[PDB]
């Protein structure tokens, strides 16, 4: 059971837990044996009093949110907002600090608007990708949504954390437009056009007038987000998902070189993802099926996985969108960029001899379909937890191969398999490292923790920095953005002390602490 | 001559001007008769005491900028940052509050980088569209810029003020990525990946890590931007500008209905502008050759203006960009959207009998070429001054024609010709009123001011709010954004006090005043 947070007497807490009970009822304030679904499901720390929520209030309306926050102020008790708390690999529901009261907003799951003609939604935090998909399919509206894989999570929560998907609307927060925010002092505000009485333009024009501030409430503890609009892609006129595989590990250098101009110009219309053999193999197989050793898979077994599954060492999944004459012209350009590489194979779905297969699973994500497979890369090594390192780099052959060499060496030295991805949004490259681990074994937890810290250090040194991370590592990732003795984070703390003078919102989110605890 | 700001002695002001000239050098502080170019070129006020800058100071570098800002805190003297200060329809280089010192960053004009492979540029505030386009050409870089019409101003200032242009990169601040900011306390920060030392990714990935704050320094007085990256469209494989004209003034309703889907699915790849006959005639004609009288042009004349200029009542020019196969597909989808309207005509550039012409002139702008010509809204009625009203609205026929009617009637009622434009970014329609008028005449200035206030009130009362405005009206536009007793401006005022406690940056900007002056 979790301790109190330093500064909060037992009376103050228990008073506040009763005053929270007034505001939302006594059935929607959770303690004790009801608390554990909001623990980190993939624990990394071997000290068991870190990332431990004291309680979990669960309001149903914006107004409750406001009082909660006013009470939180009154008793000096900190809160930790989560839209749905399916933030797996990042801590799930749990706070950075022990003792903070989770503020859960599953209950505020009203899809407030879905406009077909203008291509947007207005949703509250609780709305899941599944819920929003379904409501669209039931009404037969000709709109796609843009989805993580698997499609756990909140439309809102995923976006606020700068999350990403697999269609042209892949940059979730880029597609955001208008939000309502409960400030730390209890007051509510609407950004953009939503600050105009009588507007019909909240989800039509991001800026509004004057300082553009939506972004400060993303990867932030500056407020609580109670509604958010997002743009949604009109159902296109055509769709052709594809896979391009490469034989050799070294091919990732030339592949990244070829990908650059296609991505910088928008020729490839969604995110480009080039995945290593084991990360894609892990969509349909486990390690035990290919190798019995405790260590990482040997060359000879890779060759066997590649022949068996018609994957490469590298595996480029992508999709063409819009009308057929357009899709034909983009294909011509993309295909001719890769054709002259020894060993390259190209595949549309109908060229896939297997009926369970990478491309058929990926095609669902690249058309906005939230799919919940019980078979992914978590199962690879018998099951457990995952963590991901996804730093930014320039889209260059040299930057890719370097990251690959650095990470695969270290990852394999520590006994894990290399599960890597090269991902391009538009002008950004991300070498994403996935490490699966047994989160019940304390010695493996030690290995992972250490390996992680070394990867951050070595990548920072090469100018590569993380954009999204686990609650455990939030302070560490803040420390990488250290230009001029932490000038940026000094400003954030200025803003934090002004909006939240009593430090009751998500203390330590993104490394932002507030004067009382700093 | 101009007065001291209230709360600022001449002892203070005089010692602060010494230090300034100690920092930058005596030759780069301006007073007396050298303030004349920092005056609003297009005056609206009859009160000769308002929007009058006490002095200017022209730093050579970011660090001189910091030095000045520190001096400004310690003597309570306020600063009005301008990049090149060419903000002509919005009060130009002058400040809301008289006595404010102009901080003129035009000497800070380095092109720090232009990168071809990654399509981007890093620029100081003084860099003009013309300097950047010329740099690019000198070096033979296959990049386009995105430019206003005409293109006299600042890549940075325009972008910070939510400027727009005529390519797919038409939304300037959208395309921005990374910036260096001198805060109101004199500390300097870098945003995004720029906060990480050794990064090569400042201009490739907006977010960095944690709260997204670039927006807070646009249309704001929260800091002074000293560096900014912007993304730059790579050279397309083909480019075809077009013009479509509409016979009847009522055509705009159904036209706006047809633009919606084409714009939302991105079939029209740049901003969609639909201009009124009179707006173009008054660039490349005179009033007296069509109608002799003192008042606004009668319906009679319109049919004559139309045949003379080979235009319509509404005139839509856009451009297709891509390999010819893709442009063809788009043209077909766009021509077929409008083919069935009575009176529609279709023009490519070589179909234009006139070589001084809207399409030919716009073909330059929609491929990112900045131009000055011998033309503008003068030599129509001996005007000189102009001001714009550009609120946001849904893309509907009903909304378009409704604002057409609302505005024209009122503009004509006040003696001005109706000069209008319907523009669509992505999901956002603006009906834009250009109001041309005599700067010199105090009788037309008065009427302009009564007319402007009405337009604001009436558009606001239907839920259409402005996104960009003249220094004179900043408070009024701000007060339309009033949901929940001006909650949003109450938050901005909070932030202003934390960052700028002495209130020395640009008091009034976007109606943001801060504690001392409220
Ligand atoms: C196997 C696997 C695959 C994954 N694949 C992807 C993928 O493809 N793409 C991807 O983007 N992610 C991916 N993830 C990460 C994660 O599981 C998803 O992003 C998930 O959909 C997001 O969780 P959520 O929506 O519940 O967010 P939440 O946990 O509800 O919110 C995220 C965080 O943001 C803040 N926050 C959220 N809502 C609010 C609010 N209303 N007000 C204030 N602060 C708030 C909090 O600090 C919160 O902890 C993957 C994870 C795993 C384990
Ligand atoms: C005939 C005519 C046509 C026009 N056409 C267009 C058009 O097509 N598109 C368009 O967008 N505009 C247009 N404009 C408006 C205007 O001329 C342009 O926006 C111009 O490019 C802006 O001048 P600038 O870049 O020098 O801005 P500046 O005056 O330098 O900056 C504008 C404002 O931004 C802020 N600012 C500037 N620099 C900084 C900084 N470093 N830090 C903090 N705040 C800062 C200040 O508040 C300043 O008042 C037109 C105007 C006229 C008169």
């Amino acid at each position: 059971a979790a301790p109190l947070p330093e500064g909060v007497s037992a009376e103050a807490m228990s008073s506040a837990l009763d005053r929270f009970a007034r505001i939302v009822g006594a059935d929607w304030v959770f303690t004790e044996d009801k608390i554990t679904p909001y623990e980190d499901p993939y624990t990394i720390s071997n000290d068991e009093t870190e990332h431990r929520p004291y309680a979990a209030v669960a309001p149903a309306s914006t107004e409750e949110v406001q009082e909660i926050v006013r009470v939180a102020n009154e008793f000096g008790v900190p809160l930790w907002p989560v839209s749905r708390g399916k933030n797996f690999a990042y801590g799930g529901a749990a706070p950075v600090m022990s003792g903070t009261v989770v503020l859960d907003m599953n209950r505020m799951n009203r899809i407030l608007e879905v406009n077909e003609e203008f291509g947007y939604a207005l949703v509250e935090p609780g709305v899941s990708y599944f819920e929003l998909y379904d409501y669209i399919q039931e009404k037969g509206l000709k709109l796609w949504i843009d989805v993580p894989d698997p499609g756990w999570g909140s439309v809102v929560g995923n976006a606020l954390d700068h999350g990403i998907g697999y269609t042209p609307y892949g940059d979730h927060f880029a597609m955001q437009c208008g939000m309502e925010v409960v400030l730390p002092n209890g007051e509510v505000v609407r950004t953009g056009m939503g600050a105009m009485p009588g507007n019909n333009t909240w989800q039509l024009f991001k800026y509004g007038y004057g300082p553009y501030v939506d972004g400060i409430f993303s990867q932030s503890n500056f407020g609580v987000v109670t509604k958010m609009g997002i743009w949604l892609m009109p159902e296109p006129a055509g769709y052709r998902p594809y896979l391009i595989t490469f034989e050799n590990e070294d091919d990732i250098e030339t592949v990244t070189e070829r990908l650059r101009p296609l991505k910088v110009a928008g020729v490839i219309q969604n995110g480009a993802t080039v995945r290593s053999l084991v990360l894609d193999a892990a969509i349909t197989r486990t390690k035990s099926q290919y190798y019995d050793g405790d260590g990482p898979i040997p060359p000879s077994v890779a060759k066997t996985m590649m022949a068996d599954l018609d994957l490469g060492m590298w595996n480029f999944c992508g999709a063409l969108y819009g009308p057929p004459p357009v899709m034909d012209t983009l294909w011509t350009a993309i295909r001719d960029s890769f054709a002259d590489i020894p060993g390259v194979k190209f595949y549309f779905p109908e060229d896939r001899r297997h009926k369970v297969d990478l491309l058929l699973h990926r095609a669902e994500t690249m058309k906005g379909v939230p799919k919940l497979t019980e078979f992914n890369f978590l199962n690879w090594d018998g099951g457990g937890g995952h963590v991901g390192f996804s730093p930014v780099s320039p889209i260059t052959g040299k930057d890719a191969i370097k990251q690959y060499n650095m990470v695969s060496s270290r990852v394999r030295e520590y006994g894990f398999d290399y599960m890597g991805l090269l991902a391009i949004g538009w002008r950004d490259l991300h070498h994403v490292t996935v490490i699966v681990y047994d989160k019940t074994d304390p010695d493996e937890r030690k290995k992972l923790d250490e390996l992680f810290n070394i990867l951050v250090d070595e990548a920072a040194a090469e100018g590569y920095g993380e954009y999204r991370t686990h609650i455990r590592y939030m302070d560490r990732i803040a420390k990488t953005y250290s230009w001029n003795d932490n000038a940026l984070w000094k400003m954030h703390e200025t803003i934090k002390d002004a909006l939240d003078p009593n430090g009751i919102l998500a203390p330590g989110k993104s490394g932002i602490w507030g004067k009382n605890r700093r």
